């Protein structure tokens, strides 16, 4: 059977709390979000179809023939860490694909995946990552999505094998899937020229991201100057690609930098393809979109109105209202846009246990002086918070901007960015000033984050890197010197299907041996708890982390036909060793499950007490208080010597050595009212 | 006495709730915002000592003649309502100015005075307006002071004596009151006509705005057309005035269209100096902002960085980044902007009791749908749930366009926003459709402001109202045209002072006076409140609304020389009559104090008892259960008669008859238990 | 009046003072992951001889300078708090 498990996990989620850690004390809102209308007729036609019966290089060219603009949402990937720890299940979501896929034609592109999406999917949530994107594709046949992905390290935070990464995109397109994204922490362009290389191997549409970061109207602003970029740009388009794109994980784009950057770069490639990616941070985010996408541009990221704002995306109704009379014309009925930001309004209560409201009330300006990348601000609150600092989180930010001096002006998005994060954590933690951690940097431990860094597994920064604090850290450690992934040695994965197979394995995929190859350890941890509940994500959201209350009827799917119908009475007392038998109702039927209570520790340490097997043992006549003690511990004794007194409150008993010899120790302090039949003292 | 008081306010606030209505059940946080350091030499001049120095057309002419633009700061009036209830004290507020005045210069002027000033200064706050501006000048003697004023009604909601308004202007000039603005909701000429000879008759700088609503680059938009607005403002600037503004309370100013209105009308007025104010609530209302300053603006609107966007006015820091590098030439140090931001943002969390994140969590589109004002739409919330119908919520706003359809498009910020949303309310909790609700306005009672404006108090609209509809309402009711402030009998302050003065006043000064004649009954409610718990508006805020904690000490100062401490001991229990005994330590001694309790609902009922005096009153002799009555009322008793027999448990009881005589009622009734020495029968 | 019924509670967790060098303090909270070195163990200076775990992030504790170990009081699979003395270097 297959209730039972899930039957026990509910039980469980009674007696003990939620299993996911629960960063701020709420309640799921007790409203199911309104699901707009749908048609019935097959969804129309987007631009798979284009794409379909073109190559990557003719859908392209018919893209930019468009005149007018086209839209991206990553209300499914970006808004997600965004506005929360991107926690969202698959069942919520799989209520609108119907709709969007019906409703939306026009739109260019949907993201979904992202880079930290697979190491929540199985590590806090239980879910398996080419499961639901699988069960999309037949929901949304009709518009491309797009995947995010790193140069060298595909999904980790580490540069994985050449063979790993190559064979895991190539797996990835053969999932049906369309639209690429090529993306480095830093400019390493051996980096971006794996991930191109991968990407053209798996062969579809390839797009590669330029970071932002600083000023380039600002003459100050020296480190990345406009020719920087500019060379930059011309490297990447030489090596040849599909689309190019530009990164604003902060949202410092100023109307002015980014309509001459446009000018600059329509100015020498005006056939390609030209998109931007932001996050709305400053509050300004919307002016210099339309402006210098007015200038040039072609596409532009956007995230619902419900879920825009503060660190998100611009939302659609001011873009879709500002880009009315004008000759871009976006063209698309606002009712349907209506609806949806009303949908996703209902379903933000769901989670809103957790949420950046609570902590981050309104945008905060001052994020030049701290370039904290948009997505990783509410992990980076979470985990503080964890860690039991959240109290102290303005500070942890404040010591941010000292390790960035530590590391120097460099571009952070995934990996250096939590690299940055971790170094500030150290220096709250130990609560130290930025100029003496310089100075006494060789004996401090570091995390090993830093250490990697230090040694260089991701590639050689733009501007280089202090070596000073480097040979502090390092000191005596082998250093990567080249390109990390090529001097990294290529290894199989053939032998881990059968580890796995033969360990636990009856049904394993090669997406479950690759992502066992990416996070053995929670990979299996994940297995384990599966395989010990059975499936999830089929319940409602607040049912999963909530549970049902008390005394109420409510319906659980398991497939097309398997739909149920259960209710709850109550639940027993911790009978005898802290478990507890609660009591379900099926459609006709009452079950009784048992749940083992995990609060029940009762730690109690006791005097020892006097054996009775062990003739030499002595033990205590009557409890009571010890007088005096006439005996020290390894000293000579007599038969029928006196060597303690005990007195209670009015009998009197001298404890002699029943046996002659010589005592081992004394477990008497002379001053504690010990219990009778204790273990006083031994005798050879 | 004031020490006696102010301890028997903190003893109710322990022994029963907040006094003011509490929206949402919460704390604010146990931090105190951080104030940012003061230097200690006097602030610098502004543009306050051209004022002094040069006359109102001299110093408009001196704004007008800077190169670049001059900025405002709206958080103390327009914020409040934006994001709060306007619940702010004085208290907090009175820490920052020292901190403005030596840092900010640059600023054009600050807007502290507001329409929704004043009510909230009586009835949800006990406080004195003319009060707390009669210390803000004390403390900001530097830039001049900005109120907002309506026409018929100077602060109020239906049409005042034309004296009224006069004296009202008088005082606040004399008050030391330096910049007006002038503006009705409606477009009635007559009414801006007045409040300007009003502004004149008080003399000084004179300003006025004009609400855009509608769409002026749609040219589906008719019904206010361009040339429209263009009539208006060139009757406006035939009128003569110092500077005209653009009131946007939906904030839906299109880029485009925005920058098209100011070259319109700047070329025909290349003298005006030019104010600015939106309300950021779809979120792209910067855009506009940056677009149509960079063409002819002069004076600009901004709120806070902390309580920025969302539906308030757009922030310090997106406007000071922004326009950096640009002709216009912000030049403001953002250095201070970060801790001014940071105070505030500190702040904000002291009033989390009630806060627009619990409900509107992201600014939301559709606002061209609804047309709700900005900031009443806390209010509009906060009210819902008074009635309870905050609940269905939802269901309020979504028939407000139905309303305004009613009374077809018009244009509303104070008042007839307040009546449409009145008529929304009305017809919600009646369940009212269109074609339902306009099908029966005779025998459906409708709400009195709705009678209210329909008569036509404020003035005719710009395109007139439906007839049936007013037929049907109105009936035969009196009906007045022309100017109803005309219309209005001048009416005598003097008598009234006299008035109020042998009521309860004593020393009462005319800003009271006013404050009466407008609003007599908060201002009554106000004084009574004041006489009986003595000065307040020296408490921390949390202190005044949570109150003190036990086992805490504290300092509060009554005076400069008066400052003492305060620490509670603990709460007694219900003595006998819903009374509680608190004690509170002195600088060094103790102090007891009780506490009229609430909660303590007492009543009495059942059976009376048998009066012994009364020999024909028949009392029961025994306690048990009625089974059968020998008499029934009305009928001839015979002395010794039986009369009603009672068992309990084995004792049977016969009552006989004490006299012979007809009983008059049966006391006694049936089948229920009386117990020994009640009423059975009564006899006369 | 003083009450008789206070009932400290214990919490175990050594503290090594900063001033004594000797002591060492664990920089992170978390549980232990492995130890390198036994009780009375000669070491190295800058080499590893403690392993310390949190939820996402790992450091491995640095000798804080040559000598001989003298106790390990945290031996395997506990969490720790700040600044827990774990061992003494000598
Ligand atoms: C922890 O569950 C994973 C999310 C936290 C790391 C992610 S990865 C991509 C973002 N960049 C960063 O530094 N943290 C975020
Ligand atoms: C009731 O407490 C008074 C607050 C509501 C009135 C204010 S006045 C100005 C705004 N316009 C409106 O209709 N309500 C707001």
């Amino acid at each position: 059977n297959r209730a039972q498990k899930l039957l026990h996990y509910l039980g469980h989620v009674m007696v003990n709390g939620p299993t996911t850690p629960i960063p701020v004390k709420a309640s799921p809102s007790p409203t199911d979000p309104v699901v707009p209308a749908v048609p019935i007729g097959p969804p129309p036609a987007g631009f798979r179809d284009i794409l379909l019966r073109e190559g990557p290089e003719g859908f392209a060219r018919a893209v930019r023939n468009h005149p007018g603009l086209l839209l991206m949402d990553t209300t499914f990937r970006d808004a997600h860490q965004s506005l929360l720890a991107t926690r969202v299940r698959t069942h919520d979501l799989k209520k609108i694909a119907p709709y969007v896929a019906h409703n939306f034609s026009k739109l260019f592109s949907m993201e979904n995946w992202g880079g930290a999406t697979f190491d929540v999917a199985m590590r806090f949530l239980y879910e398996c990552p080419w499961r639901r994107l699988q069960e999309l594709r037949e929901l949304i046949p009709n518009i491309p999505f797009q995947m995010l992905l790193r140069g060298a390290n595909a999904v980790g935070y580490t540069n994985y094998p050449d063979n790993v990464v190559f064979k895991f995109c190539e797996v990835a397109k053969e999932n049906g899937m369309d639209v690429f994204r090529v993306f480095d922490s830093l400019n390493y362009l051996p980096n971006m020229l794996l991930g191109m290389e991968a990407a053209g191997s798996a062969g579809g549409v390839v797009e590669a991201a330029i970071s932002y970061t600083g000023d380039v109207a600002d003459p100050s602003r020296t480190k990345y100057s406009l020719q920087y970029y500019m060379g930059l740009a011309e490297e990447l388009v030489r090596a040849g690609t599909h689309i190019l794109c530009i990164k604003d994980m902060a949202g410092l784009l100023k109307p002015t930098a980014c309509t001459m950057l446009v000018s600059s770069l329509r100015d020498r490639f005006p056939d390609l393809p030209l998109h931007i990616h932001t996050h709305d941070t400053s509050g300004a985010g919307v002016a210099a979109m339309l402006a210098c996408a007015q200038a040039g541009a072609d596409v532009v990221d956007v995230a619902a109105d419900s879920m825009s704002g503060m660190t998100s995306q611009p939302s659609m109704g001011a873009l879709v209202a500002c880009t009315r009379g004008t000759p871009l014309d976006t063209e698309v009925p606002m009712e349907r846009v209506f609806d949806y930001s009303e949908y996703w309004e209902g379903a933000r209560g769901l989670y809103a246990a957790f949420d950046c409201t609570a902590t981050m009330k309104s945008g905060n300006s001052d994020v030049y002086e701290n370039e904290i990348p948009g997505g990783q601000y509410t992990n980076l609150h979470f985990q503080a918070h964890s860690m039991g600092l959240g109290s102290k989180f303005k500070e942890v930010k404040k010591a941010y901007v000292e390790a960035n001096q530590m590391l120097g002006d460099l571009i952070k998005v995934t990996p250096s960015s939590k690299i940055v994060g971790d170094l500030a954590q150290f220096m709250v933690q130990n609560g130290l000033s930025r100029a003496e951690a310089e100075a006494q940097a060789e004996e401090l431990s570091f995390p090993r984050s830093v250490v990697e860094f230090l040694q260089g597994y991701i590639g050689v920064p733009h501007g280089g890197f202090p070596e000073p604090f480097r040979s502090k850290v390092l000191k005596d450690l082998p250093r990567v010197e080249g390109r990390p992934g090529a001097s990294l040695p290529p290894l199989d994965l053939q032998a881990l299907e059968k580890e796995l197979v033969d360990r636990h394995g009856e049904e394993v995929t090669p997406e479950d041996v690759l992502s066992a190859a990416m996070y053995p350890d929670v990979f299996a941890h994940f297995k384990d708890f599966t395989a010990t509940f059975g499936p999830l994500d089929s319940l409602n959201t607040r049912l999963f982390l909530q549970g049902p209350k008390i005394a109420e009827e409510f319906e659980v799917e398991l497939e097309r036909g398997k739909t149920l119908h259960i209710k709850a009475l109550a639940v027993s007392d911790l009978n005898r060793a802290g478990q507890r038998q609660v009591f379900f109702e099926l459609n006709g039927q009452l079950r009784s499950i048992l749940v083992k209570d995990t609060q029940a520790m009762k730690e109690m340490h006791f005097h020892p007490k006097a054996l009775k097997d062990v003739k030499g043992q002595i033990g205590a006549p009557m409890p009571g208080k010890v007088i005096d003690i006439k005996v020290v511990a390894g000293a000579k004794v007599a038969k029928g010597q006196p060597l303690c007194v005990l007195s209670a409150m009015k009998m009197e008993t001298v404890v002699t050595s029943p046996m002659e010899g010589t005592v081992r120790k004394v477990h008497v302090t002379k001053d504690m009212t010990l219990e009778g039949d204790d273990l006083i003292l031994e005798i050879e």
